[PDB]
DNA sequence: GGTCAGGTCAGGTCA
C-alpha cells in the first residue's frame, strides 16, 4: 500500500552503533565508518558521494553495477526537489543478486526484500544523517528547487545577520522568560537575508486565528471599494490611451518591517464595533505589540515592523497599506494607470510628468528597491518597453502582455513541477496513472486566462506566442515525468504513452478555444483550432529534441504522422519562432548531476 | 437523471 520513499532529510534516524538480529553484520563494518567520517575535520570541500565510497564497503554490494544502482538514488537525494520521491521497489529490483556475497547463504525468493531493508537501513542511518551533518537545505522558493550549503557557511551568514538585526534594535533581548510564539529563521535571498517566524503549531487555536483573519478581510471590503481586477484596468486604459504609454514599477522594500505599529494599531481601534468588537480588537493589538521569538536558546522581542511568516501579518499588513493608499493616492489623474499588488505598484499615463511625480509621491513616502525599478521613461538612466509586474510582462509601447517566467540560467526545470504525492502513491506497476495526473490542466491553469488569450489589447501573434510558451512548459513537465517513469518506474513497454500524450494535447488546444473566442478582441482576425494542435506538438517537438536519441522514436512518430500546419489567418506571425526554441528554455538544465 | 450550491482534494499563480 505504500510505494514510496521520500528523498528529504527530515526522514533520517539515528544510527544504532550495532545492527540488531534482524540484519546482516556487514552494516556494522559499514557504520564504524560512518562515526570515523564524522571524527573527521573536514574543513576542506567534500563530495558526499566520494566519503560514502570510502564509508559503505564495496563487498556490500560487490558488483560496481550494483553499487551503481545504490547511488543513483543517492545522486537523487542530493539533488532533490521539495516532496520529490521514489518507489521503494527502486532499492532492490533489477539488482544483480548474484555478486552480492552476504545474501548466497539465503533463499533466493527472499533476497529482494532482505536487500530492500538493508537498503532502506543504508539510506535512513548513515546516507540522509551524512547529508545532514555537512549541508543545510534551504528552498530557493523557485518552484520546488532546494540548494544546499554547507552548515560552516549558513552559520556563519545566520550569525552575521542575527548581530546586525541586533544593532539595529530590530531584535531585542526580552528577559522576562516570556513564551514564544516560534523560531525565528534567517534564509539567505541573493545578497540580503529575510527574517520570518516558524509559528509553533496552536492547534486549538488557529480557528480561532482564521477568524480573525476573515473579519480583517471582512473590512477591507466594506472600507476601500476593489482595486479593480489587474486585466480591467490594464484593458480599459490602454483602449482609453491612443498615445504613448508611460509607465513605471516600483518596489517597495521590506513592507511588513516597514508598517508603524502605532498607526496599525490606531486603524484596528477605529474598527467599527459591530464588525470588530473591543476585545477582540485588542487581542489583535497586543498580537502585533508583542512578538516574542526564539533564536538559538533565546527569546526575543521582534522590534520592526510586522513578523513575516505569521498568519495575520498578510491581511494586516494589507490594511496597513489600504490605509496609505487614500493617505497618499486617492487623487491621481482619472486617465491615468495604476494597481498594486502587496509591495508592487505599477503606474502608467500619456504623461510622462505624471508618471515622474508618482515616483516622486512613493519614494517620499516608501522606501523603495531602486534596482528592482522598471520604467520606459526616456530620460531614466535604464530605460524599458517591457515592464515586469505580477507575473506578466507588459509592452507599453504595443499594450501586449505576456506570461513571466522565473528561470534563472542553468535552472533545473524538473524543479517546477511536483509529480509526487505522497498523500495518494502510485504503484510502481501503474505508470499510466503517474503520467497522467503529471497532465492534468490544472497545473497550468494559471497561463489559460483572458489575460493571455484575449485579443482585446492582445495581438494573434502575441495570443499565440503564448500558447506555445506554455506548452514548451508542459513539455518540459512531460519530459520530467517521463524521466521519473525511466528511473523509479523504470518502465519497458512506452507504449502507453501515446493515448494520454495527444489526448493531453486536444484537450489543451481545446482548452485554449473557449478562452480565445470567450475573449474575442478588435485585432482578432482568424485562429484555427487545427492551428493550437499544430502548435502544441510543434512544442513537443522542439523540447522532445534535448535528448533526441531516447526520444527520437517519439519525435519521428508524430513528426511524420502528425500533421503540422502553422497557416494561421494573419500575415504578421513570423511563425518562425513556433519551428525552435524560445531564448528562455534554451539555457534551462534538464540533466541531474550532483555537487556536493 | 440534471442541476445547483456547498465541502474535500489536487498542482499551479501572486507578494
Ligand atoms: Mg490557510
Ligand atoms: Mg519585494
Ligand atoms: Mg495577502
Amino acid at each position: 500500500m505504500v510505494h514510496y520513499y521520500r528523498l528529504s532529510l527530515k526522514s533520517r534516524q539515528k544510527a544504532p552503533k550495532i545492527v540488531n538480529s534482524k540484519y546482516n553484520s556487514i552494516l556494522n563494518i559499514a557504520l564504524k565508518n560512518f562515526r570515523l567520517c564524522k571524527k573527521h575535520k573536514t574543513k576542506k570541500p567534500v563530495q558526499i558521494l566520494a566519503l560514502l565510497q570510502e564509508i559503505i564497503p564495496k563487498s556490500y554490494f560487490g558488483t560496481t553495477t550494483n553499487l551503481k544502482r545504490f547511488y543513483k538514488v543517492v545522486e537523487k537525494i542530493l539533488t532533490q526537489s521539495s516532496f520529490e520521491c521514489i518507489h521503494l521497489s527502486v532499492l532492490h529490483k533489477c539488482y544483480d543478486y548474484d555478486a552480492i556475497p552476504w545474501l548466497q547463504n539465503v533463499e533466493p525468493n527472499l533476497r529482494p526484500k532482505l536487500l530492500l531493508k538493508h537498503n532502506l537501513f543504508l539510506l535512513d542511518n548513515i546516507v540522509k544523517p551524512i547529508i545532514a551533518f555537512y549541508y543545510k537545505p534551504i528552498k530557493t522558493l523557485n518552484g520546488h528547487e532546494i540548494k544546499f550549503i554547507r552548515k560552516e557557511e549558513y552559520i556563519s551568514f545566520e550569525s552575521k545577520v542575527f548581530h546586525k538585526l541586533k544593532k539595529m534594535k530590530y531584535l531585542v533581548e526580552v528577559q522576562d522568560e516570556v513564551k514564544p510564539r516560534g523560531v525565528l529563521n534567517i534564509i539567505p535571498k541573493q545578497d540580503n537575508f529575510r527574517a520570518i517566524v516558524s509559528i509553533f503549531p496552536d492547534s486549538a487555536r488557529k480557528p480561532f486565528f482564521k477568524l480573525l483573519t476573515s473579519k480583517i478581510y471582512k473590512v477591507l471590503e466594506e472600507k476601500y471599494k476593489t482595486s479593480g481586477s489587474l486585466y480591467t484596468c490594464w484593458s480599459e486604459f490602454t483602449q482609453k490611451t491612443q498615445g504613448q504609454i508611460y509607465g513605471i514599477k516600483v518596489d517597495i522594500r521590506d513592507a511588513y518591517g516597514n508598517v508603524k505599529i502605532p498607526v496599525l494599531c490606531k486603524l484596528i481601534q477605529s474598527i467599527p464595533t459591530h464588525l470588530l468588537d473591543s476585545e477582540k480588537k485588542n487581542f489583535i493589538v497586543d498580537h502585533i505589540s508583542n512578538q516574542f521569538v526564539a533564536f538559538r536558546r533565546k527569546i526575543y522581542k521582534w522590534n520592526h515592523g510586522l513578523l513575516q511568516g505569521d498568519p495575520l501579518s498578510g491581511c494586516l499588513c494589507e490594511l496597513y497599506m489600504a490605509f496609505m493608499d487614500r493617505l497618499y493616492f486617492s487623487n491621481l489623474d482619472k486617465d491615468a494607470f495604476i494597481h498594486r499588488t502587496v509591495d508592487d505598484y505599477f503606474f502608467c499615463s500619456p504623461h510622462p510628468h505624471k508618471v515622474y511625480d508618482f515616483e516622486l509621491l512613493i519614494k517620499g513616502v516608501y522606501q523603495v528597491n531602486p534596482t528592482k525599478t522598471r520604467t520606459n521613461l526616456p530620460t531614466h538612466r535604464h530605460p524599458q518597453d517591457e515592464i515586469p509586474y505580477c507575473g506578466k510582462i507588459f509592452n507599453l509601447t504595443t499594450r501586449q502582455v505576456r506570461t513571466l517566467y522565473k528561470l534563472p540560467p542553468n535552472y533545473e526545470i524538473r524543479h517546477k513541477f511536483k509529480l509526487w504525492n505522497f498523500n495518494n502513491q502510485i504503484s510502481d506497476d501503474n505508470p499510466a496513472r503517474f503520467l497522467q495526473k503529471a497532465m492534468d490542466f490544472p497545473f497550468i491553469c494559471n497561463s489559460f486566462t483572458k489575460f493571455e488569450f484575449n485579443t482585446v489589447f492582445n495581438d494573434q501573434r502575441t495570443v499565440f506566442a503564448n500558447f506555445y510558451d506554455a506548452m514548451i512548459c508542459v513539455a518540459y513537465k512531460f519530459d520530467a515525468a517521463m524521466m521519473a517513469l525511466r528511473t523509479s518506474f523504470l518502465v519497458n513497454d512506452f507504449g502507453f504513452i501515446w493515448l494520454v500524450l495527444s489526448s493531453t494535447v486536444r484537450a489543451y488546444a481545446s482548452r485554449a478555444f473557449k478562452k480565445i473566442v470567450t475573449y474575442k478582441g478588435g485585432k482578432y482576425r482568424k485562429v484555427t483550432f487545427q492551428c493550437l494542435k499544430s502548435i502544441a506538438w510543434r512544442a513537443f517537438l522542439a523540447v522532445l529534441k534535448r535528448r533526441t536519441e531516447i526520444y527520437k522514436g517519439l519525435i519521428d512518430r508524430i513528426k511524420s504522422r502528425e500533421k503540422l500546419t502553422m497557416k494561421f489567418h494573419d500575415g504578421e506571425v513570423d511563425a518562425s519562432y513556433f519551428c525552435k526554441l524560445p531564448e528562455k528554455f534554451r539555457f534551462v538544465k534538464i540533466n541531474r548531476k550532483a555537487s556536493i
